[PDB]
């Protein structure tokens, strides 16, 4: 019934990200979307103009993986990919009209699996909680950088 | 500000990469290493249990131990009272690597961790937990 206090860091983390792909799939999976497409469109979001190449490398997902979830988003007109001006090999990424509107419903489903998990948490906690995740997350990025 | 969610998979991904790194050589991946270490944990482990356990579906469990027994890491036998049924253990092989692979775990924690205090490490691994017996209720 309980948890092992044996696993490890990413195991959990593991677990905790499980439940976040499949809330994703059934509160938003009726508008054709998932947690990777939803987790390209919120990025693309925060940065227009960025490069499919740059979403890989950011990912760290080979061409063909990220192209497919590209695809989708487009196909649903959520996204319009542009080759570059200053490259033709590469394609410049930004989030539609259509794929600005459901941003907001993204975040609310993201709000609401927010929530959930941290039912048993204080306020203090889940705030520390999240002060802990954005400096672990900072040193990840050095980590790829010291690689 | 970025979604809870996205701090937790940038975190994560540097593992992605940091076992790739270590232990591609091998053709190793995260679901394998995690599969295999559980099954280390638990010799004669059925599949199902262990597809259950790490809350993923049959046929995904059931590719990644493909992985594995092709590389020589562990073997599957049919389950003596359900021949629809698979039983694991790690070979001779697979327990030969698996200190190499335990190192390689601790050494992405300690990597992850280097500007938290003991304390702030045991607390942040402390309420994982916790968010994550939460995720399975939920
Ligand atoms: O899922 C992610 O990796 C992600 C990254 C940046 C911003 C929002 C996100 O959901
Ligand atoms: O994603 C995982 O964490 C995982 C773990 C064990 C087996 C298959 C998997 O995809
Ligand atoms: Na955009
Ligand atoms: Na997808
Ligand atoms: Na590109
Ligand atoms: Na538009
Ligand atoms: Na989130
Ligand atoms: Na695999």
């Amino acid at each position: 019934s309980h948890m092992d206090r044996d696993i490890p860091l990413k195991g959990l983390l593991s677990i905790i990200l499980r439940s976040h792909r499949v809330f994703i799939g059934r509160e938003l999976g009726h508008l054709n979307l998932t947690d990777a497409q939803v987790a390209c469109l919120l990025r693309i979001h925060r940065e227009p103009g960025i490069k499919q190449d740059e979403l890989a490398t950011f990912f760290h997902v080979d061409k063909g993986t990220i192209a497919r979830t590209l695809r989708r988003l487009e196909e649903s007109g959520f996204i319009e990919r542009e080759q570059d001006p200053e490259n033709r090999r590469r394609y410049i990424l930004e989030v539609t009209r259509r794929g600005e509107e459901i941003i907001p419903l993204i975040l609310k489903v993201e709000e609401r699996w927010e929530d959930l998990l941290f039912r048993d948490f204080t306020e203090d906690e889940r705030k520390l909680f999240r002060k802990m995740c954005r400096r672990l997350a900072e040193e990840a990025v050095r980590m790829r950088g010291e690689w």
